[PDB]
């Protein structure tokens, strides 16, 4: 696995997804993956400035179970520097019932 476009949409591998906040300024998406990760398996890994980032999972527990287990933690970046980065679910004015 490598992955590597030009153009790059924004296509969501999968569906079960923990956005994290709160990254520092030396913060990246490889060692927030390897950190994410303590799930399962990261098909998706992408990180912003400010200090957001996003990962997808392969499986539905996963992302709970990094949700909860992860749930705020110590991120170490790249340069040393560390940050509170909680994770936390995808809400936007859910469909509860077509």
């Amino acid at each position: 696995g490598s992955s590597g476009s030009s153009g790059g949409p924004p296509t969501r591998r999968s569906d079960f997804r923990v956005l994290v906040s709160g990254l520092p300024p030396s913060g990246s998406w490889q060692d927030l993956k390897d950190h994410m990760r303590e799930a399962g398996d990261v098909c998706y890994a992408d990180v912003q400035k400010d200090g957001m980032g996003m990962v997808e999972y392969l499986r539905k527990e996963d992302m709970e179970y990094a949700l909860r287990k992860l749930d705020d933690t110590k991120f170490r970046s790249h340069e040393g520097e560390t940050s509170y980065i909680r994770v936390y679910p995808e809400r936007s004015s859910g469909p509860s019932s077509g």
